[PDB]
């Protein structure tokens, strides 16, 4: 439940989700402010990429890398953050991509509290990756020890590709 | 106490501030996550422009117009929203408006709760304008009754001009 951000200590708030666990449901907002839950993606595997903010460089590169390198005819790549939906929509437009799913946890921190990734001091989500199988079993998890560092892309992408 | 946003009912949470009240303190974040409070603007008159999100068209236009039409000789124009600081930063840069003061209430809703402009159902700040004299007495207030409409720019600007 303890990480660092920019070198300073950060306490993670919420339920601890571990590999082998059943992944919890949640409620977030799409870019048009429709509510979205795990049920929208039933029957597919999911790479859930969690970032502090898509308007920062590391998070931007993480979102692009996972969306470029992971296949999407086999499953879903979700980006979840505390950015407002309006920032996420603008982000997709400015990147010139129309194939990228961004979801906002800003209103309730439903996702962050259910997955244990709320940086309590900042009201931002901790940099993390969760890989869910098509049965929403958590097959792979990383919470990045220092939030300004990149995640292990290759480990997460491999877990996702291999189901 | 109650407004509409897109015609839907919205309840305003927080302390009611009226003309002739003095301005409550607040704690918000500048674009580099440093804390800013009322004391940071001691000695100046203020036009405080509150928007739901600088990444929507109406809020964009409101921010541009208040900043271009108000004199910054003796006073300052503050934009406050629940946008993340990183969206505010990026917005100012993208617009060639790096000089514009944007402040984020996202973490604590300190400003929103102390000024009575939290749209409870959305966790966004309601479209609003407060004009403060150099003594921080509230000389002019508008909370826009339907939040997708523009504020009354002329009345706020006239109030600010004549302090």
């Amino acid at each position: 439940t303890e990480i660092t951000f920019k070198g300073g200590p950060i306490h993670l708030k919420g339920q601890q989700i571990n590999e082998g666990d059943f992944a919890p449901d949640f409620t977030v907002l799409d870019n048009d402010l429709n509510q979205v839950t795990l049920a929208d993606y039933a029957g597919k595997k999911k790479l859930i990429s969690v970032v502090p903010s898509i308007d920062t460089g590391v998070c931007d590169q993480q979102t692009r890398k996972f969306n470029s390198d992971a296949s999407k005819e086999e499953g879903i790549v979700l980006t979840i953050s505390a950015d407002l939906p309006f920032a996420q929509k603008r982000w997709c437009a400015s990147a010139g991509l129309d194939n990228v799913i961004t979801l906002s946890d800003h209103r309730d921190l439903s996702f962050g509290e259910n997955y244990g990734v709320v940086m309590e001091e900042l009201r931002l989500l901790a940099r993390a990756v969760f890989v869910l199988d098509a049965d929403n079993k958590v097959v792979y998890k990383e919470i990045v020890s220092e939030g300004t560092d990149f995640p292990d892309f290759d480990a997460a992408l491999a877990a996702y590709k291999n189901i």
